[PDB]
């Protein structure tokens, strides 16, 4: 059971086969227990990532309902460069401080693509 998240790599592996259409951009939120066990995940956006499509209210209602301890954000890039856009970095800002507010910490934001992933935390970017 690879459902315990120790690092970004575990997120990458968990999301394998879970992108509905890899040509489309998708935002996902994984809900983690106090022991970093992936409880479940939800599809936030399906579309192109604008910060206005993010409604902290919805994301965290599911978090609070699942009594998630923390959350991890996953973005796929159809293209294949897992480097983050400024749209990605804006949604990271608003969910980081909404999680701090609500004490449901944004542990990481991981961008996934073909064979490859990018961790915001690992690039001192969270």
């Amino acid at each position: 059971m690879n459902l315990k998240v120790k690092g970004a790599r575990d997120v990458f592996e968990y999301m394998k086969g879970r992108i509905p259409d890899e040509t489309k951009e998708h935002l996902f939120v994984l809900f983690l227990s106090t022991k970093n066990q992936i409880l479940r995940h939800e599809t936030i956006t399906i579309g192109t990532l604008t910060a206005s499509l993010i409604h902290p209210r919805e994301i965290f209602k599911a978090a609070i309902r699942e009594s998630a301890h923390s959350i991890i954000l996953v973005h796929n890039h159809p293209s294949g460069d897992v480097q983050p856009s400024n749209a990605d970095k804006q949604v990271t800002s608003i969910l980081k401080k909404a999680g701090d507010l609500l004490q449901i910490e944004l542990l990481d934001h991981v961008i996934v693509g073909n064979n490859d992933w990018f961790s915001f935390r690992d690039h001192a970017l969270l």
